């Protein structure tokens, strides 16, 4: 394999983390490909769910729990850490607030988190890479907790870094923000991605096109796809009801990925940094509830 960047996977993985039988199990936690039954009974369909008040609820708990984990993750962004510390911690923070990691075992993901640094765009498999001063590095937390997941990410700094990753991450969580603020019944789901995307070629980025925001509910990926470039084809149209994710990844040179030999790693072609924000949205009349938002603080931890 000829890898794009300076990047390298730092083996061996430290062997896999059992979670604690009282915690309750997504279906492909134990399937010995880590396939999901009820996600590939639904593979093709278009159909939306329109979640039930109960629904509501549960998707509001796994959101906040989510947060505290991301939270968790952004206390320990500094250099010489690596992204197998931050798997571990974010496990054990997991398993403390009686959830399941969703990514653990999720075909075959071998960790419970992913970590995305500098040129990865996503599903860096957390590994013994100590964090670098000047990488950025996005957390990617997804919880199950009573049959529900909660999803979200932030890209973080380690250290200083230079003018142009300010720039990149700023820009990639304005995207995402931008996009949000769109969010209402009767706007179609292809819409976003013309937002996305218009306010990312005007600082000079590219947007990725191969990974798209996902329908999450008891289904940890499922309708409605949801991509962030222009002039997509997506089909649905929000209403009072819908959950779903936006989950911009942005780039400094081209929008081309490709996938390291391990299945995962989705890295630029032109080993230039990638970053990426993510939320968990729920359509409301108004507009939409932001379920994995800061309770505590105006902004994400980037900016503070
Ligand atoms: C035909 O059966 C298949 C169904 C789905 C998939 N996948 C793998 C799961 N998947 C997504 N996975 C992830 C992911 C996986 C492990 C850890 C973190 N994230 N993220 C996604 C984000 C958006 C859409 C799909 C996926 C969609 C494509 C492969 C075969
Ligand atoms: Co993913
Ligand atoms: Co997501
Ligand atoms: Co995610
Ligand atoms: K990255």
């Amino acid at each position: 394999y000829r890898y794009t960047g300076k990047l390298r996977p730092h083996y061996p993985l430290m062997p896999t983390r059992p979670v604690p039988s009282y915690i309750q199990r997504p279906d492909y936690a134990d399937h010995p490909l880590g396939m999901s039954e009820s996600e590939q009974a639904l593979k093709g369909t278009s159909q939306i769910k329109l979640l039930s008040s109960e629904d509501i609820e549960g998707m509001r708990l796994v959101c906040r729990l989510a947060r505290e984990v991301l939270d968790v993750a952004a206390g320990m962004i500094k250099p010489g850490v690596t992204t197998e510390e931050i798997d571990h911690a974010v496990h054990l923070a997991c398993i403390a607030r009686n959830c399941y990691p969703s990514p653990l075992n999720y075909y075959n993901f071998p960790k419970s988190c992913c970590t995305s640094v500098n040129e990865v765009i996503c599903h860096g498999i957390p590994d013994r890479r100590p964090l670098q001063e000047g990488d950025i590095v996005n957390v990617d937390i997804t919880l199950y907790r009573n049959g529900y997941h909660g999803d979200l990410n932030e890209t973080f700094f380690v250290g200083e870094v230079d003018d142009g990753a300010r720039k990149l991450v700023q820009t990639t969580y304005e995207c995402l923000m931008q996009a949000i603020d769109a969010v209402k019944p009767g706007v179609r789901y292809r819409e976003l991605g013309n937002i996305i995307q218009k306010h990312a070629q005007a600082n000079g980025f590219s947007v990725v096109r191969s990974y798209c925001g996902h329908g999450i509910h008891k289904l940890f990926h499922t309708a409605p796809n949801v991509p962030h470039y222009a002039k997509n084809k997506a089909v649905g149209v929000m209403k009072s009801g819908h959950v779903f994710t936006i989950e911009p990844m942005i780039c400094e040179g081209g929008w081309q990925d490709e996938t390291w030999p391990d299945g995962w790693t989705a890295v630029t072609r032109d080993g230039k940094r990638s970053a990426q924000f993510e939320h968990t949205l729920l359509v409301t009349d108004t507009g939409c509830e932001i379920l994995t938002r800061r309770l505590d603080s105006a902004r994400p931890h980037f900016m503070s």
